[PDB]
């Protein structure tokens, strides 16, 4: 599916091809990019924060965890996603791999049934 792999400040370092398509960005486009750009307000703001809360009490919130969020696509529509963290350590410093699954489709079905 479409995976994302940051270091430890949220800058992107690999963006798989799907997440091109799920995003909008492309791949040189993200790399470099914090994952920030990939999450609306407040989240945007307060995502480097959560990263280092992490960092520094050790205490995983959402490691492992698979969680329901909302991604925003470049031309600014927001959508929900399932995504699940795996941490990871190369070279002395940690990475996260992000593996989403989009859920727009299952919302949009949901929202019809609902309205019928
Ligand atoms: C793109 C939509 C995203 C949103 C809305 C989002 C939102 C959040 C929120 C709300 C938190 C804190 C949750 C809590 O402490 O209970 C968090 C933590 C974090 N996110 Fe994201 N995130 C996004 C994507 C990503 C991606 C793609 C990566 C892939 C490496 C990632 C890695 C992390 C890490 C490492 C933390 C810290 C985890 C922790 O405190 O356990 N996030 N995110």
């Amino acid at each position: 599916d479409a995976m994302i792999v940051i270091d430890g400040h949220g800058i992107i370092q690999l963006f798989s091809t799907a997440a091109e398509r799920l995003f909008g960005w492309s791949e040189l486009e993200a790399i470099g990019q914090n994952v920030n750009i990939l999450m609306p307000e407040p989240d945007r703001s307060r995502h480097d924060s959560y990263i280092s809360r992490y960092r520094t009490t050790s205490d995983p919130h959402i490691i492992g965890i698979g969680r329901i969020v909302t991604g925003k696509r470049r031309d600014g529509t927001t959508f929900p996603m399932h995504l699940s963290i795996g941490e990871m350590q190369s070279g002395g410093e940690p990475y996260f791999t992000g593996f989403v699954r989009d859920l727009t489709e299952h919302q949009q079905t949901q929202a019809r049934l609902q309205e019928l």
